[PDB]
């Protein structure tokens, strides 16, 4: 229907406006200011001097490479949280929710959305970083000292299967909106209204996938399962972050992310 197709287009346009990275932009870069390839410590350190110069301007006081990398991971998440917060305003009913419910939905949804969207910048060999200006290899990330080598690999595993679904930005935008609209998040004040907001977005997602992916009759339930898989990926990620927090004193957690993780798992 015109209203439902228009809603899907709205959410797609809001996604293109609000996220610095989209799947088309990522694919243009990945196909070959080209991205600097980070595949070892030499190339990490060269990339840092150009792309995150302040982080390595401290001489012998610079942090360990793994800690610098984790800091850059967190800065990326902080920026994506800001983008997701603006995007959520395009979702029918979201801005009409109580301010506290908006906070709760974003708190529990952002990392699920982050890992879903991260797939768009990942291939089997590595991922784009730093606003598309670096490509860091999967093998380099696996080579880091424990526990830091354990951060990205499960996200690559998720992404390879997610990317095999061959979603486009029009699908991913609605999937991210659906992640944000979960009525079963803890602490919600108006569950009923959130459930109806969820039902509306999920209806739009179902119809859109039927229209955009006529070849895959299971795509909607596949994506419902991916949402559950993302919840488990995030719980596991939070457990690893808590290990880092307890055992890696140099790996300072950004305060916005500390609040997101607080009282989550
Ligand atoms: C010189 C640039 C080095 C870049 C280092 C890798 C950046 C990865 C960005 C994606 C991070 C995904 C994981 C987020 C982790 C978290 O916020 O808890």
């Amino acid at each position: 229907t015109a209203d439902l197709k228009s809603l899907a287009k709205r959410i797609y346009e809001a996604y293109l406006k609000n996220f610095n990275m989209n799947k088309v932009k990522a694919r243009v870069i990945l196909s070959g200011n080209p991205p600097f390839v980070i595949h070892d410590m030499e190339t990490l350190c060269m990339a840092e001097k150009t792309l995150v110069a302040k982080l390595v301007a401290n001489g012998i006081q610079n942090k360990e490479a793994e800690v610098r990398i984790f800091h850059c991971c967190q800065c990326t998440s902080v920026e994506t949280v800001t983008e997701l917060t603006e995007f959520a305003k395009a979702i029918p009913g979201f801005a009409n929710l109580d301010l506290n419910d908006q906070v709760t939905l974003l708190k529990y949804g952002v990392y699920e959305a982050i890992f879903a969207m991260l797939s768009s910048v990942m291939n089997k060999d590595g991922m784009l970083v730093a606003y598309g200006n670096g490509f860091i290899t999967r093998e380099f990330l696996k080579s880091l000292r424990k526990p830091f080598c354990d951060i990205m690999e499960p996200k690559f595993d998720f992404a390879m299967k997610f990317n095999a679904l061959e979603l486009d930005d029009s699908d991913i935008s609605l999937f991210v909106a659906a992640i944000i609209c979960c009525g079963d998040r803890p602490g919600l004040l108006n569950v009923g209204h959130i459930e109806k907001m969820q039902e509306g977005i999920v209806h739009v997602l179902r119809l859109h996938l039927q229209s955009n992916h006529p070849d895959d009759i299971f795509l909607f339930p596949k994506l419902l399962q991916k949402m559950a898989d993302l919840r488990q990926l995030v719980t596991e990620h939070a457990q690893l972050v808590q290990i880092i927090k307890k055992t890696e004193s140099d790996a300072a957690l950004h305060p916005l992310l500390q609040e997101i993780y607080r009282d989550m798992y």
